[PDB]
């Protein structure tokens, strides 16, 4: 039928009025047929007329036929460069808003495959307003034809700054999150999770996704059997969950994300440690209900089970920071560390290799963990103190001549703070004195950084409360520093040097 084909293509390449209507079926028949669709494709004029016709067309059936065909010379890779040098891609692309559901679904799969296998197809899809067109049509309720727009839309995003500004501009984001609520197909569900894991890492699409309601979105499928599912949902809830603070409803994700604290695969745990990190921030609601849901002895089990892998240690104990501070059940937070055998894994994780920031981590654990008068005694017996002044002793010196995303100035300023509330206790006062911190005390309270003078005196002024230490303390010159801080712009720092001063005399 290829000596056929120069007679029938210039019957269709005709065209006249209705001629037309009836010259497209004929042409659908050709493509269906493989031997005279290969000879449908290498005329120019031919394919090039298949797509003229398709967008200049009014009839009932107007671009079903021709698209039709289209269709088939997508499943060639000659096809897809014959369609390429026609200019189908800007067609193709206005009849994303075609009323049709046949053209769309054909539309929608030639554009998809060229896409995939004909190169510059992305960047021209993006000059005809493809991505505009395809967010457009995430209202449709067939999941087999949205998950091949959304492919799309990862396609054109994934790697294009440009592409994911378009998408939220065009109300991408909440067209998504809108699919992860209503559909089960995990096709779908996992190409949209993927659509957004792409927007997610943008800093314009990571709030708006989170007002969508992303995040309730997302963990509505963390139990679902298909990893893929799950791995590309808390990946992009790792990615926004720092924009979720205010975000409420929360109780049933939060839940979840303790249970994922136990599964045996890596990056489930390491993704659920980091998204309860960054919702227990600043966040005294779900610091309450992770602590309900059993939470710190989940985060104690996970410390222990991790060992050297930073990955999970670093955030797991950042969540166990939050979780034992500023909130109603904090002091029974601080008990259930100790009780979940936390103590000895946490004042290890102090010591190397533990590299800056689990080690910053760690030390504002330990300072909200000596808030409770039972952790003063085991922490002691663990050995906390000495190595958090050595701690504290070396940054001081790195001071005075960012190590791995830390300020050694952050290093000086927690484990002060820790020892400050360490120091309450009578035993652990006689443990920080022998060590001969007084005149580094005394050091920190020159120092510009006005955090750093407030734990300086505050830890200096639980000493002084013995008559031994207090006279030590003003052997050491103390007494100038502290009358110069009596004047200081923060309110903790005046009132901790009018203490050790009055102690003093």
């Amino acid at each position: 039928a290829t000596r056929a084909i120069p007679e029938l293509t210039k019957l269709l390449n005709d065209e006249d009025q209705v001629v037309v209507n009836k010259a497209a079926v004929m042409v659908h028949q050709l493509s269906k047929k493989e031997a005279s669709r290969h000879a449908i494709m290498r005329s120019p004029q031919m394919v090039s007329a298949i797509v003229r016709t398709m967008q200049n067309t009014n009839d009932v059936e107007t671009a079903r036929c021709t698209a039709g065909t289209l269709h088939n010379l997508s499943h060639h890779r000659e096809g897809l460069l014959a369609i390429f040098k026609s200019g189908g891609i800007p067609a193709l692309v206005k009849m994303l808003g075609s009323p049709v559901d046949s053209v769309l679904f054909y539309a929608i799969t030639t554009l998809h495959n060229l896409l995939l296998h004909q190169e510059g197809a992305k960047m021209a899809v993006r000059l005809a307003g493809g991505l505009q067109k395809m967010v457009a049509l995430l209202n449709k309720t067939n999941v087999k034809f949205l998950a091949i727009t959304t492919d799309c839309l990862q396609i054109l995003a994934y790697g294009n700054q440009e592409s994911k500004l378009i998408i939220l501009a065009s109300g991408g984001p909440q067209a998504l999150v809108n699919i992860m609520r209503t559909y089960t197909y995990e096709k779908l569900l996992w190409t949209t999770s993927r659509v957004l894991k792409v927007l997610s890492v943008c800093s314009s699409n990571k709030p708006a996704i989170v007002e969508a309601g992303g995040m309730q979105a997302l963990g509505l499928h963390l139990t679902d059997p298909s990893q893929r599912l799950v791995q590309n949902c808390l990946w992009t809830l790792r990615n926004l969950s720092d924009a979720a603070t205010k975000q409420e409803g929360m109780e049933g994700l939060l839940g979840t994300l303790v249970q994922l604290l136990g599964s045996d695969d890596i990056n489930v745990v390491t993704c659920a440690a980091g998204i309860l990190s960054n919702l227990t921030c600043n966040n005294y609601k779900n610091k309450m209900m992770v602590c309900q849901v059993g939470g710190i002895e989940a985060l104690v089990r996970t410390v222990l089970r991790a060992g050297d892998r930073e990955d999970i240690t670093e955030p797991a104990i950042c969540a166990l920071r939050h979780l034992t501070s500023r909130h109603q059940e904090a002091e029974m937070a601080q008990n259930a560390v100790r009780l979940h055998y936390g103590l000895p894994v946490v004042v290890k994780l102090l010591h190397p290799p533990s590299h800056w920031p689990l080690i910053k981590a760690t030390v504002g654990l330990i300072r909200n963990l000596a808030l409770c008068p039972a952790n003063h005694a085991p922490l002691r017996e663990q050995g906390a103190i000495p190595r958090l002044v050595q701690l504290l002793v070396r940054a001081h010196q790195d001071t005075q001549r960012f190590v791995e995303g830390v300020r050694m100035e952050e290093i000086v300023e927690g484990c002060t703070g820790a020892l400050h509330i360490l120091a309450r206790d009578v035993h652990n006062r006689i443990v920080i004195r022998g060590l001969n911190t007084i005149p580094l005390f005394v050091q920190l309270l020159y120092s510009p950084i006005e955090n750093i003078q407030r734990v300086a005196a505050g830890v200096l002024c639980e000493l002084a409360q013995d008559k031994e230490a207090a006279e030590a303390i003003e052997a050491e010159g103390a007494t100038a520093p502290l009358t110069e801080l009596l004047h200081s712009r923060n309110e903790g720092v005046a009132t901790y040097a009018a203490a050790v001063l009055f102690r003093m005399s």
